[PDB]
């Protein structure tokens, strides 16, 4: 007899079958969720390409702990103030779990982030001078790549295929 | 939308796992439902007890052909006229598919049924005299029980168990 593992098998099946509605209700009702990404490349690429809305939604979906996300969320804010999305930058700084944590453990570091947001303009030559934008994005992607797990596609159907092969064998 | 049997495997699992919320959404989103019954006993008891609303709903779920339902729907009408629910009795005889089929195929039998419906009173001695009320219910239950197939509980888990047995056979490498 298998346990919660059956549910994750089903969840993967639902995602690949585009049954996202059923997938949503299942995760809520069972208190079990997919801890997987389609590919490590694809996940890291989003960070490398700077598509922050995608990576933020993704990491929150995987429910990674706040401590691992502190570097990522800090950089997201730096790029947001760079794009002069000050309202959004402040929003990330005020409401998100990693930033609330950052304030608690390293208030000095949070304070520097506070000052960066409040500067009359963003000078990338000053901010990125020690370590470039590309390097910061690359480092965050590398560390996070070990924190996400990929599973083989269609695990449920593969297992069911094995069931059929067993039955053909056992029929003899 | 390709694996309709797989969805039903999942649906049964959801039902046995008390995930009724997920089960409802799955049926709605996929537009497929279980065509199986948990047990003939539950099915036969519903017919024996005369819970026709349930039996009609169950039989409608299984998408049984009208001919097998002709005897059942006829008996329902007989019990309706027994309770002197003539308006409902006339309604069922004219509007439901099995009775409409009955008129086309066996108008004499249908005529006898309408004659029964239009009678000033219900004579239990004639109707149940030849074959009793309880016996008629048992016969219909017996015939319909054979027209429905039962599936083993927890089929998904059983198949997954076979997957592991296969892996023990060839998966270890």
């Amino acid at each position: 007899i298998e346990s919660s593992d059956v549910i994750r098998l089903i969840e993967q099946f639902l995602k690949e079958s585009n049954l996202h509605r059923t997938l949503a209700i299942l995760q809520e009702e069972t208190n079990v969720s997919l801890n997987t990404v389609d590919s490590i490349d694809g996940f890291c690429n989003e960070i490398t390409s700077g598509n922050w809305d995608n990576v933020l939604k993704t990491v929150q979906s995987l429910k990674l702990p706040a401590k691992k996300l502190i570097d990522l969320y800090e950089h997201v804010i730096i790029e947001l103030v760079e794009l002069r999305e000050l309202a959004t930058a402040r929003l990330v700084a005020r409401q998100t779990d990693p930033m609330i944590l950052l304030k608690q453990i390293d208030p000095d570091r949070f304070a520097r982030l506070e000052s960066l947001i409040n500067r009359p303009y963003f000078d990338g030559q000053e901010v990125y001078g020690d370590v470039s934008k590309e390097k910061r994005r690359s480092v965050i992607a590398q560390t996070l790549s070990s924190e996400v797990h990929v599973v083989a596609p269609s695990r449920l159907l593969s297992l069911l295929g094995q069931s059929l092969k067993w039955q053909l064998h056992q029929g003899l």
